[PDB]
């Protein structure tokens, strides 16, 4: 797993990065009330989400994470702040259903998908773990990014390269930490989306513009957010059965 050797860097740049704090608000937007519901927190990470989900008022939440040194790292945060959250290690892509919850939350995974294929086969996982009136929100690379319009590295995310991969593209790139952390990410097209996600079964869906806010824009000086308004490179996502 390309994040066993990143481990707490990840955290790092959750602290430093611009963007960070547009995808905590938007995602948070796009899931709304919490309370007492159960939540699946996908590819989660040192489990950011589904932590910060449980304090909100959630019933109970499970994570899922392919690096086993991040899934380390989150228990061992469960056990600092004593939280009941439980994690997991699987690949998404390939793994047997949890159950089905009320709410599945992915933030940076489907990014991960490294053929359509396999994009694909998350959608029918998530499906399979959400109840008939359950939903998805999900937190992705913007289908309409293009390196040659503007790197991303001011905001955290140095994007080093672009080449063509299956239907989409690949893109090596790195976190801007100290020292840089460096992976690898996929960029499916918004119809491969759209079609992953309709075979899959979910009937509903919309994108989620990020919640770029007045007060962002007032503490950096004017057009710092421009490329992040003409080039971003990320999205949110919404999808009910
Ligand atoms: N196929 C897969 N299945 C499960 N997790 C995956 C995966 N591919 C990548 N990941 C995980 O996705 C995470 C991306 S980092 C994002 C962490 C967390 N969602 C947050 O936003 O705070 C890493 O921990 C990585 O190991
Ligand atoms: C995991 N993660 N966190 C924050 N930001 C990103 C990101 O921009 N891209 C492109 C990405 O693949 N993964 C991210």
């Amino acid at each position: 797993a390309r994040f066993d050797s990143i481990g707490g860097l990840f955290e790092d740049f959750t602290q430093s990065a611009a963007q960070r704090a547009i995808e905590v608000r938007t995602i948070f937007h796009m899931i709304g009330d919490v309370s007492g519901k159960s939540v699946l927190d996908l590819a989660c990470g040192f489990g950011f989400f589904g932590r910060e989900i449980y304090r909100r008022g959630a019933a109970k939440v499970v994570g899922v994470d392919i690096s086993e040194k991040m899934i380390e790292l989150a228990r061992e945060e469960s056990r600092k702040y004593g939280d009941p959250l439980e994690f997991h290690v699987r690949d998404v892509a390939n793994m047997e259903p949890l159950g089905q919850f009320d709410l599945v939350n992915a933030a940076w995974l489907f990014n991960y998908a490294d053929s359509v294929e396999n994009l694909r086969k998350m959608f029918k996982v998530v499906r399979a773990s959400l109840k008939p009136d359950g939903k998805l929100v999900a937190y992705t690379v913007d289908p309409d990014f293009s390196l040659a319009k503007g790197n991303f590295a001011k905001y955290g995310v140095n994007v080093l390269n672009e080449r063509a991969w299956g239907p989409g593209y690949r893109h090596d790139a790195e976190f801007v930490t100290d020292p840089p952390s460096q992976f690898s990410f996929y960029r499916w097209s918004r119809a491969d989306y759209e079609s992953a996600i309709a075979d899959a079964g979910f009937s509903h869906f919309e994108w989620q513009k990020p919640l770029l806010e007045a007060d962002d824009i007032a503490t950096h000086p004017p057009g710092f957010w421009d490329v992040f308004q003409n080039n971003c490179l990320q999205t949110g996502l919404v999808c009910k059965p």
